[PDB]
């Protein structure tokens, strides 16, 4: 698995693959690895699942009540915060997953990364991590235009993957994208998103 | 020793490869994998007996207790989100097993695997689980519907299992089926593999 | 050292090796590893002296205390999960036995063989705890039948550890032989039981 | 891989199961395990495939040479203890097969089983030899009367490796045997085989 | 690090991996891994490329002199057999490689598996060697007949290699196909094989 | 450090070393690896030093406590279940000692063997506890008899004690013997007991 | 694995305790430890039975070679030596055994003992080699006498081997004894020393 | 390092050695290992340094608390017990030491060596506790007499630190020695002792 | 092990160890361990027991082979100078033995001690190689004087290696000791050492 | 181990320990460790004991015929490379010494370390080799000239050996002063150089 991230002039796109195989063995086929924290702020990890999974509860809860208890909507900022402190505190069992919390707020858009020991950094508009890793971020920087939108980012988020499964066997082959234009909160899916990688050849 | 798990348009079936070793401490073809969490639920298990069974009277007892309180019928998605945080507690009391857990609900008919590190894995689709998780693989998307009969769910999941017999000679050997169509508990039974094989001459 | 407990259509009968050696000097050869645990449930051990006759009294008077308590004589089934309840709290150090718990009951009987960390496998028959229990089970698997007198199985389960002991050091010399037929609690002694290996050899 | 040799009254009856080296898994529907050292000589192997077919080569032109040189056919004991000094100077070479040769010269029937790291004794009319040992020379002395015929040999000798096959996951599926009926030099081959196993259930 | 294999019965069909598989990197562009022997004999090798086409040329160099000797074609069983002994000489001088040596000859058809740990096995008309062998037999099983012809016998060829490269795609792009229809010695190159694998997109 | 405990038929005989080592190191020149419980009842430890020496004041504490509280002496069966529970208690740190505890008692004459995982078996036979153990357990089982006096008892372990110690210099020495004579306690001294053995030295 | 020995005043007599290691098998019912070395002198081996009769089959051949060409009988010393610079030198083949060859010579009667690192001593009494051999020496130098004759001998070697297999529950079974009085060559049979030890336990 | 402890008939002597070495270097001219407890009383010190004089502090006072609050004098069995009860509760955390705690008070005289494991009770002379221990215990023991004075004993006490100074080069360049003649506390000083055995050389 | 070494005024005396365990079993049976290389000629050996018994063949031949060629008896310093040679050339395995050659020679008495690689010194005094060397210089300088008795001497060393039986793992009574003194080469062997220790005490 | 060495006006004087210890080994309190190679030439050893002697043998040898061959007395610098060389050689039979080889010759007066990989290099009027190497270079440059004569040379070469032997715990007694003054060659040996450190006292 591999994530990337775009930060974009009217959302924010960001990248998973949701497919994971390591061998024959099928790590992950369907699994749950894209995560809505809030209306239009999500999560996705690259990593392991067991982590991915239970941490995704809590965060989402942590958003929920932040609008209920102080009427206003949660920034990527402080749930990507108050998430640090977690992986910090909790690292007497520890933790294998890179997270990429991002989305729209009132503020703006900024996207962070919380890494597997902690702490939090500020992703100024490219992020690739994962075990894809470097396959991934090189396509990005490469098309990187600081006017890059959710139309330039969806296919520049394609491609970075797409180099990642034909580079790597440790990557699956069934990429979930997730946009976030700030009027939706649309969830391609793997089938669509495959789709169209496939009338490139393979 | 596997675990499939298939969900049918008319209910969900999974099935059990059972015979267990614990070093030299050997076992008659007898000992469970089918706990039925709720009245048309079931776990089916795979991994440590020992953790297994443990676990299993918990599990129970959360179910009966949920369907108490809250005045309804179990549900898939209410066990997966406390089975999942329940062994992220007892890690620490480390459980060593890959569930499935699923069934017929009041909010559809799903199953949610359980990975013993506190995942959970989306399953509406192929699921293995399992150490014959690669055999089993095989079998299951080979033939596959949404729209499939319980009774080809069952078929499907005993040729799946056999596949596991093929590499497993003394790890694994017995068939039981759990059918869940809201109506019918039915158990395929070792023996009716065996007898074809006894009228086959080859 | 390989213990076995089998169902019988008048009973349950019970058989334990007897003698036991640690280092180069033997250690017992007056110890128990049979365990009354009520007038006509029974307790077999397999594995380690000193676990298995320390957790014995814990069962003992848990078996007791349900006589006073409850009113009534205690089913296999409630003393079986009694005593995986206390391996699993104490795995920290954990007890190395394997356990088998089979009598009779106000209910009828069942056999529960319960592992070393707590889960018990509900067995009905072709069970010994043991790492003796290869070579005790495929002569027990063979003469079994699901009507089989009391008389017979003590006869069968003689042969059982006669086999199994020519293959360890650990079992001893002298083979104990026990009968719980409903009426009684009969225990043959090494002494009557060392001349139904007259009719074999040594 | 675990072998039996019976020296029966109107023949030698040797046996081998399939295994091959090609990922652990047997190959074709015919595997290498019987090799014709002479017209009334035959190897049959427990231990490694690819030292089982090379040793049998060095053998083979041995023997075939003993026969040539000397106008004089050679005896069983000839072709047992050549294997034995063979064994002990290609130690050097890594090796590691225990050997059965066994057939029918002029002396007799015999069957030397020949160690890596010793000799070649004579064995009577009973060896065992394997992994699957224990298992298989069990029920091969209770079946065994030293006036056993070649079609109960065959018999026997299918029975016993079936049995450790059933203990172990190291022994794949089918097995051949050999006959020597001192006058045609038989391998009766995967299919007819398959019949005389499935006179059992499987 | 996988190779397929079916004899035909106008041919001998071999199919290789044409770029060495470390799991995230590949040996060269463009690399040989399919050898030639002589005209109507090659050989596939799974392993290391750098050990197997040393002994392959050492094997073609002394067919070639066999050949010129007699006058007269050597059979492609001596060709496998001075592989087994070259392969012990190089045991004695440790080399991993699996080899596989097929062709056509006067005595009819076949592929011979020379392992390093010496001998060869005639297979009948399924093999591989490797590791993800044991998919690749299975698949060759699903659609043989001895009625295939060499332009079916390609197309299999394809399908039985490409069960390992399904959930990888590091290598699912270049792939050998080597057929003898004993008119032909031909080499498919990675165009031809893409067209056939086109078909199945991946 | 060497210890032996026998029932005789008229108390229990008890014979110690009365010096201290640890194989070459002489830990103290004079010690009491003799501890009295009670008035009659009384305890050897072989082992560790540092524990023997130190669980002994403990042992006889409670035991006194015990007498004070009912007005009645504590039976040897609730000493020693009693101990068994303190070292379960202090397994979780190192604490490997083996204890001998007996005496006299209304329910007959008896020795325990106390295990450091806890749980006491009873020998009404013979037991030998120590580096010594071997050689002691020789002597004493040839002459034992269940009529045997306390009279013979002093004879026998003289003898048995003195073969592990002219032979060793991993044993202690000056061997003192202790006799519960039961309407005393008798005790040799080690001046005595080695003039006993002082059959080969003047 | 122990092998005894005694020297008789009109004869030699020897004793084996058989063992075959694999760790998998026992095989001691159609195989042998004394190997006949001379007409009237035999070695006793412990280690393995495939280990004796390689090594054994050496000094055989000498031995008969010497006697052909000095026309007079080796002596039982000479052998002992000849044995010894075979062991140090040629551990090019490497051996870990320890042997007894004694016998009859015409400078005396005698029982070598030769070391795996060589060096050949001298017992003319009691030896013992193994790990058995203060198991053995209990009754074996109790009733030694330098009036032992033949008759008595075969009785004492037999419960010098017994007492050795009283420490396991039974296994290591495998008895054979030789006589060499001159005037026979007596090399047991299992059946025929069974008898013999049936005469102290049936 | 090594501490002798030995009963005067009028007066205790114990004695030290100083000067702390590694081996390589003098890491201290003299180290504290003499301590009073009491008045009456020394503890000396054979082991660790560091554990040593952290450890004499706790004591001095706690003895010096019994003076103070049980109004009698301390005695040298209840300093003892008391020492004993702390290194064994706090044995996990660092402590490598062994105490000699004697002197004269009216309990009487009794020497107690108390280990970092636990330890208790008692030597009624001689003792060491040290590693030049064995030279040490020689001399010792040659020289005692009931009646031995205190300026005999002190001559005997500075000869077995002797016997430890040319085993292991530490006891030289100062030797300290303390007369307890229950009526004084004399510290004899490094200097006075040294020079006896100073003027060996001119 | 342990040697010790004495040049007496008109012999020289020599004594080894004995009667401890070697491999598993009781070492003294009927060993030799000091052994004749000429008739006025020793060598006594501290190390590996059977390559000493090995190598005392080749000394004892060549002392005879120096002596049968040169007309002239071989000189002490002759000897020790020639193992040196024989103990480089076997540094590779087991073979590590500090030996004492000692004798009369026309340069007067003597006796060298020989390095495990080789490595001749005189001393016309005291000596001991051994790990029981400091224990023997001790005992040995009380009674030693430049002038000694030859039978004054077999006192000494009997006591020296008594008193290092307890410094050393396991040894008995009873060990070899030989005196030469130009007029006898008496070697006493245990049953005359034994009487000399029993004047020695306990 | 250390070694010192100085270059007079007229002499070389060498110093070595002439009693090594290590634990409780003494190879000998007479053992030479200065060997003398030829007439005014010496050589003094620091490091393992057996192959300083072993290769000093050989080098004595050579000294004698090299000056046989060349007809004149052998270089300070010939038997330095000599030595060197030899080392290199027989790496194959390594020796751990470190070498100083000095004296007079017809060039003058110098001394050589030899390393023990082999390698000489020269040093122009001090030299300390060993682990006291450090200490002793101060120690010995505060008196020196290099017209400091014989006599004053060889106190001063006592107080570095001297200063390294009391620290440690390794040596504490013997040491051999060599003096060679073109003269005369003197062993001073322990007892006469006792007397030059008596006068530094303790």
């Amino acid at each position: 698995t591999t994530t990337v991230g775009l930060v974009c002039k009217d959302g924010v796109v960001m990248a998973t693959e949701k497919r994971a195989t390591m061998g024959n063995f099928i790590a992950s086929k369907a699994a749950k690895k894209i995560y809505q924290i809030a209306d239009r702020m999500a999560m996705t990890t690259a990593g392991s699942v067991g982590d991915a999974q239970f941490l995704a509860r809590i965060i989402k809860i942590e958003a929920n009540l932040y609008e209920i208890r102080r009427e206003r909507k949660p920034t990527v900022r402080a749930i990507a915060t108050l998430t640090s402190n977690l992986l910090n505190s909790y690292r007497y069992f520890p933790y294998l997953v890179q997270l990429l919390i991002g989305g729209i707020d009132s503020e703006g858009k900024s996207i962070y990364s919380i890494d597997p020991i902690g702490g939090a950094i500020e992703e100024k508009d490219i992020v690739a991590t994962g075990s894809g890793s470097l396959t991934a971020y090189g396509v990005l920087e490469d098309r990187f235009t600081p006017e890059i939108g959710v139309d330039e980012a969806v296919e520049l988020a394609v491609r970075a993957i797409y180099s990642a499964m034909k580079r790597d066997s440790a990557s699956g082959d069934g990429i979930d994208v997730v946009k976030i234009t700030e009027d939706e909160f649309y969830q391609y899916s793997p089938e669509e998103v495959e789709q169209i990688l496939a009338k490139f050849r393979k």
